């Protein structure tokens, strides 16, 4: 579980997202995994504006943050799991690491801010939902 609190906006996978989430809906995409839903209270974190390729992210079934070189956002084929079936995934980046489907929404967070969050796993890869060129996020 995790969310990006950026402004006014919280940013969920689309396959977490609650009802509170649908019901102040900002934004989704399957293909990405992700919503965003708006919040009475302004948050704490910074998207990143960048094309870093380095970040550290943070895996719950560890309870340990690691640093990790990941590959730009692309189009990618994603084996089945336990929450999607198998599927092309977008503007999804991976790197060597570990994920469980209860990792998702780890931050991953380079020099500039908050990168992404973790959208897949298995086979020794983590995979992370990029937000980077969402650039709405940083203002209204
Ligand atoms: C449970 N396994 C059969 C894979 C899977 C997992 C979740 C969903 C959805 N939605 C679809 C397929
Ligand atoms: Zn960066």
């Amino acid at each position: 579980s995790g969310a990006i609190y950026v402004g006014n906006y919280r940013v969920v996978n689309r396959h977490l997202a609650t009802h509170n989430d649908w019901a102040n809906l900002v934004w989704e995409d399957s293909s990405r995994d992700l919503l965003v839903s708006s919040t009475t209270a302004q948050g704490c974190d910074t998207i990143a504006r960048c094309d870093c390729q380095t970040g550290v992210y943070y895996c719950s079934s560890r309870r340990k943050h690691y640093p990790v070189s990941f590959s730009k956002p692309s189009l990618i084929f994603v084996e089945a799991s336990e929450y999607y079936p198998a599927r092309y995934q977008s503007h999804l980046m991976l790197a060597v690491g570990h994920s469980e489907p209860g990792d998702c929404g780890g931050i991953l967070r380079c020099q500039h801010g908050v990168v992404g969050i973790v959208s897949t796993g298995g086979n020794g890869l983590v995979g992370f939902a990029d937000v980077r060129d969402l650039l709405w996020l940083d203002e209204e």
